[PDB]
C-alpha cells in the first residue's frame, strides 16, 4: 500500500496547487465586484471536496496518454481538466442544497444558508457553470478534441437533470411512493444522476485528451464504468443503513436495501414499510432496520458483493481497443473499501 | 406598414411552425418518463412568448445572408437558431421567477407555482438549458461556425449571472441602496442583465451563421446594439412610470427615473426619495410621482428621446464593415414606437 500512498500524496498535492490560478485567471470592467465574487464564491465552494472525480480525471489521462506526450503542459491541463469536473459537481451539489433544503456541506454551512443569499443562491450556481465554461474555452479553444468536450459537458448536465426529475416522482406527498421502488427505476436513477458524471465523464475526457474519440473504444469504457457506478452506489447504500459511525429511511430515499426488501417481504412485511419508512423517528427507522434483518438483507448483500466482484473482474479483462485493464482493475480496487 | 404588417405576420407564422419539430425531435430509454415531461416542460414554458429575439435571429440573418445561400435548409436552420435564443430567455425568465417569487407570466401561472415543482422548478430550468444544447448539437454540430456558437450561448450566460449579482447589491435588507443608484451602475445591470442576450446575441449568432467571425465586424455591431438595447430600457422605465394602460417605485428597482431624479434632487428632495421608495403605499408612491414630475422628468426624457434617436441614426451611418444600415435602422425604429 505504500507506493499508492505516496503517489496519491502527491498526486492530491500537485492538483490542489492548480486551482488558485484557475481562480486569478477568471479575475485579471464595468462590474470589477462581480469579479471578487466570483473569487469568494469559487474558493468556498469547489477545492473543499475529496476531489475524487478530478483526481480520477488525471489519474484517467496519465494512464491512456503515450508516454512521449506526458509533459509538464499536458500533465497541468489533464489537471485544469479535472477542476472543470469539480466545477461541474459543484454546480450539482449547490443546486440540490436549495432544493433539498441542506443545512450543512463539506463540513461548513451550505452557500445558500447566508443571509445575503438564500435563492439568489441558484444565481451564485450559475456563475460557478460559466466559469467552468470559460475556463474550458481559455485551457481548451485550441484543441481539435474542443467540441467533445464541450458535448460532453453539455451531455452530463442533461443526464444528470433527467435523473432528479425521475427521483422526485419518488416522493408523492411527502411521503415515499413505495409502488416506484423497482430495481430498473433505481437502476435509472443511479445512472442518470451519479454514474455519468461520476465514473464515465473522467475516463471520456481523459480519452478525448488523448485524441481519442474513437465511438466503440468510448461505449467499450462505458459499458463497465456505469456497472462500476451502480456498485459503488448499493455499497454507499449498505454503510449508510449497516454503516460504523446515515438518514436515507427516516428520508424515504430510493435505495438497494428498500427495493430489494420490497422483492423478499410478505404482504405484512410490505405494510410495516409503508408504515415506517421516510418517518423521522427513532422508533419508524429502527423498525425498519430489524425487518432488514430479518429479510437478510446483509447476507443477501455479502453474497451480491463477493459475485459482482468477480463478474466485473471478467468483464474488465474481456475489454480492448487498446485500453489499459490497470485503469479499471484500480477503480474496482479503490471503490471495494 | 401594411407590407412590414404582412411580411411580419408570415414570419412569425413560419417560426412558430417549427416549434413541434424542435420538441419531437428531444422525444423520439430507460427514463421514457424524463422525455415526456420536456415535451410538457417546454410546451408551457418557451413558444407563449411575444418571441422577440427568436425573430431578431431570423430577421438579421436574412439580412445578413448573400441571396443565393437564402435557401429554405438555411432558413430552417436561423429559425432553429431563433429557438434556441428563446430556450436561453426561457432558462433566464425562470431561474429569476423562483429567486424574485412571481406569481403570474405570460397570460398563467408561473412554472414553479405548480404544486408538484415548488423549488424542483430549478431543475426543470436545467432540463430546457440542456434540451438548447442538444437542440444546438443536432442542428449545427457539422458547420465550422458551431464552436464559436456554443461559446456565444455560454459566455451570454456568464454575462446574464454577472448581471443578476450587480442587481442583488441594489436591495440590501428589502430598502433599496440608493447610494449605489448612479448612472454607472444602471448602465452596467442593463448591459449585462437584458442588453447582450436581447440586442447583440441575435445579431452575433446569425453573422456567425452567414461566416462572419471577423473580431471588428462584431465589435461594430455590438456597440450600437448596446446602446440601443439601453434606450429601450431607459424607454421601458418611463412607461413602466407614465405608461397609459407599473411597479417599479413600490418595488425599489434601479429605474433611470431614480437615478435621474437622484442627480437632480435638492438634499430635502433626496430625503422624500429615502422615505418613499420601495415602500408598498398608494401615499409614497404617489409622492416619488409628484416629485418625478416636479423635477420636470417627463420634459427630460422628451429631450433625452428625441437627442439619443438623432445620435444612433448618425452612429448607424457611421458603420462599416459591410453591415448593412438597414437592418439597424429597423431595429432602433421598432425600439422607438
Amino acid at each position: 500500500n505504500l507506493y499508492f500512498q505516496s503517489m496519491s500524496k502527491d498526486q492530491s498535492r500537485e492538483f490542489m496547487a492548480v486551482f488558485p490560478d484557475i481562480v486569478r485567471d477568471l479575475t485579471e470592467i464595468d462590474v470589477p465586484e462581480a469579479s471578487k465574487w466570483l473569487a469568494k464564491l469559487l474558493q468556498y465552494n469547489v477545492p473543499n471536496g475529496k476531489k475524487n472525480r478530478g483526481l480520477a480525471t488525471i489519474l484517467a489521462y496519465k494512464m491512456l496518454e503515450k508516454k512521449e506526450n506526458l509533459t509538464p503542459e499536458n500533465i497541468l491541463l489533464a489537471n485544469v481538466m479535472g477542476w472543470c469536473v469539480e466545477m461541474f459537481h459543484t454546480h450539482q451539489l449547490l443546486l440540490n442544497d436549495i432544493m433539498e433544503g441542506t443545512t450543512m456541506r463539506r463540513g461548513v454551512p451550505c452557500w445558500h444558508r447566508r443571509p445575503d443569499v438564500g435563492l439568489n443562491g441558484i444565481n451564485d450556481a450559475a456563475l460557478i457553470q460559466s466559469a467552468m465554461y470559460t475556463s474550458l474555452k481559455r485551457h481548451f479553444n485550441s484543441k481539435p478534441y474542443y467540441n467533445y468536450v464541450l458535448e460532453t459537458f453539455n451531455e452530463m448536465l442533461m443526464k444528470c437533470s433527467m435523473g432528479h426529475y425521475v427521483q422526485k416522482l419518488m416522493l408523492k406527498t411527502d411521503k415515499p411512493d413505495l409502488s416506484l421502488f423497482t430495481m430498473e427505476k433505481y437502476e435509472a436513477i443511479t445512472k442518470y444522476k451519479t454514474s455519468y458524471y461520476t465514473f464515465q465523464m473522467p475516463v471520456s475526457l481523459a480519452l478525448l485528451m488523448t485524441g481519442v474519440d474513437d465511438p466503440e473504444t468510448h461505449r467499450q469504457a462505458k459499458t463497465i464504468l456505469l456497472k462500476m457506478g451502480e456498485f459503488f452506489q448499493i455499497q454507499d447504500d449498505f454503510l449508510d443503513c449497516f454503516g460504523d459511525p446515515g438518514t436515507d429511511i427516516q428520508d424515504g430515499k430510493c435505495t438497494w436495501l428498500a427495493v430489494v426488501a420490497l422483492q423478499r417481504a410478505t404482504p405484512a412485511q410490505k405494510q410495516i414499510m409503508e408504515d415506517n419508512y421516510g418517518v423521522n423517528k427513532p422508533e419508524a427507522i429502527a423498525r425498519i432496520k430489524d425487518l432488514y434483518e430479518e429479510l437478510q438483507l446483509p447476507h443477501t448483500y455479502s453474497v451480491f458483493e463477493e459475485t459482482t466482484y468477480d463478474l466485473l473482474r471478467t468483464q474488465i479483462q474481456q475489454v480492448t481497443r487498446g485500453l489499459p485493464h490497470e485503469l479499471f482493475f484500480k477503480i474496482l480496487d479503490n471503490i471495494f473499501r
